[PDB]
């Protein structure tokens, strides 16, 4: 039947929140109190793909927006982008591979591996207000999820 989706927020293992800074642009920063309304709410879709006990294929769309995180080669490197889609056709169970992350449960945290680019992860910097990026050292790949109404 329809693809199944949950509303959620993500925080990195230094408890940095993710926000839409600019057009098609994600950064991460320490947020608490009133300013937490600025955080991005995801619609996490459970999509078709290779699955195991602790490795579950998802897509990450922005809640009630036709925008998905997407892994594509840019100037010859796997990168993370926000990509616009046809709002009539999404979300769907058979998401294209560039939209698919393997959500991996390791030591009570989550990592989001690119299905398209093995061993490349959704990452943040230790520094405040820096972009969210694909990284596959010195990066944060460990998140926690908060389930939203
Ligand atoms: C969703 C990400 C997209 N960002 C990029 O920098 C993409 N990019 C990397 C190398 C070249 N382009 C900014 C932060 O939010």
């Amino acid at each position: 039947a329809p693809v199944r989706s949950l509303n959620c927020t993500l925080r990195d293992s230094q408890q940095k929140s993710l926000v839409m800074s600019g057009p098609y642009e994600l950064k991460a920063l320490h947020l608490q109190g009133q300013d937490m309304e600025q955080q991005v709410v995801f619609s996490m879709s459970f999509v078709q793909g290779e699955e195991s006990n602790d490795k579950i294929p998802v897509a990450l769309g922005l809640k009630e927006k036709n925008l998905y995180l997407s892994c594509v080669l840019k100037d010859d490197k796997p990168t993370l982008q926000l990509e616009s889609v046809d709002p009539k056709n999404y979300p769907k169970k058979k998401m294209e591979k560039r939209f698919v992350f393997n959500k991996i449960e390791i030591n009570n945290k989550l990592e989001f591996e690119s299905a398209q680019f093995p061993n490349w992860y959704i990452s943040t910097s230790q520094a405040e207000n820096m972009p969210v990026f694909l990284g596959g050292g010195q990066d944060i790949t460990d998140f926690t999820m908060q389930f939203v109404s």
